[PDB]
């Protein structure tokens, strides 16, 4: 046990790279997406993530399809629609997305960010909960507009702190 509890990032800052972009969408609308969930959790805690075009990331975001060379292949549109590995070095931190679904941004049947939130949840170490107002409920539910719960800015703040940030004049 090298780290106490869960393995949780030692650096209160962390970057992030997309591999590829599915045409599923246009590579604009996946930014912002992608761009948007990452800021919604910043804003309520002192962590940061920056893009990087080059070099390897903390978090590794790609899409694959049917066997990858994983101990578990997805079984066709049924089980879950994504997945991703605990935080740690190797594949630790990857997240890879079924592209064999079709990705939306509407009332289509998913809703890509509701499920890339998600998956930051599990990064984060945030573990699902019975508040039907969480994004980390293990249902899927078309709520609009995607927002963080209470109980998980308390449950990283908690971890980490809160936001504090004294702007000068
Ligand atoms: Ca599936
Ligand atoms: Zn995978
Ligand atoms: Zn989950």
């Amino acid at each position: 046990v090298l780290t106490e509890g869960n393995p949780r990032w030692e650096q209160t800052h962390l970057t992030y790279r997309i591999e590829n972009y599915t045409p599923d969408l246009p590579r604009a609308d996946v930014d912002h997406a992608i761009e948007k969930a990452f800021q919604l959790w910043s804003n309520v805690t002192p962590l940061t993530f920056t893009k990087v075009s080059e070099g390897q990331a903390d978090i590794m975001i790609s899409f694959v399809r049917g066997d990858h060379r994983d101990n578990s292949p997805f079984d066709g549109p049924g089980g879950n629609l994504a997945h991703a590995f605990q935080p740690g070095p190797g594949i630790g931190g990857d997240a890879h997305f079924d592209e064999d679904e079709r990705w939306t941004n509407n009332f289509r049947e998913y809703n890509l960010h509701r499920v890339a939130a998600h998956e930051l949840g599990h990064s984060l170490g945030l573990s699902h909960s019975t508040d039907i107002g969480a994004l980390m409920y293990p249902s899927y539910t078309f709520s609009g507009d995607v927002q963080l719960a209470q109980d998980d800015i308390d449950g990283i703040q908690a971890i980490y702190g809160r936001s504090q940030n004294p702007v000068q004049p």
